[PDB]
């Protein structure tokens, strides 16, 4: 039986903030409870001179049967693992969803694909009770087959492979 304990999940060895910087298009998402980012999700990652990673995102978001284009902001606090962060986030608009989630770079090759994961709440057996995950691509037209195959493996390793939906980019925002 597969190990689905969050503590067991491998993440990106020697994660490199600088190489990860720039534009990432969300191709797929596994939603948490009370999902927020809906579609047209585009992220912009940056790293400052002190070495701190941060990001912005734009996308159609769920407010209520009410969705809207929103700009989000995230700042990442380092942990002992170079691929595991604490992400403080908020909307440019006061009323938008704000919070602090774990933010793991599960895998990336920096120039093609990235797999992100967050467990918001653990089960008592160490599995995740409430998770989300994004698959990003540098190219909004999607991953090449080699990357697609690696990503599928990573999705399976997170015990999430059956639970993603595709994210469309159709110029809405
Ligand atoms: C995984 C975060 C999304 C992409 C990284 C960019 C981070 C910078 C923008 C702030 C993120 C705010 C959105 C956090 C809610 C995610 C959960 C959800 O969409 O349902
Ligand atoms: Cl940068
Ligand atoms: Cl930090
Ligand atoms: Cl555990
Ligand atoms: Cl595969
Ligand atoms: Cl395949």
């Amino acid at each position: 039986e597969r190990d689905c304990r969050v503590s067991s999940f491998r993440v990106k060895e020697n994660f490199d903030k600088a190489r990860f910087s720039g534009t990432w298009y969300a191709m797929a998402k596994k939603d948490p409870e009370g999902l927020f980012l809906q579609d047209n999700i585009v992220a912009e990652f940056s790293v400052d001179e002190t070495g701190q990673m941060s990001a912005t995102a734009k996308g159609r978001v769920r407010l209520l049967n009410w969705d809207v284009c929103a700009d989000m902001v995230g700042t990442f606090t380092d942990t002992e693992d170079p691929a595991k962060f604490k992400m403080k986030y908020w909307g440019v608009a006061s009323f938008l969803q704000k919070g602090n989630d774990d933010h793991w770079i599960v895998d990336t090759d920096y120039d093609t694909y990235a797999v992100q994961y967050s467990c918001r709440l653990l089960n008592l057996d160490g599995t995740c009770a409430d998770s989300y995950s994004f698959v990003f691509s540098r190219d909004p037209n999607g991953l090449p087959p080699e990357a697609q195959k690696i990503v599928r493996q990573r999705q399976e390793e997170l015990c999430l492979a059956r639970q993603y939906r595709l994210i469309v980019h159709n110029g809405y925002c």
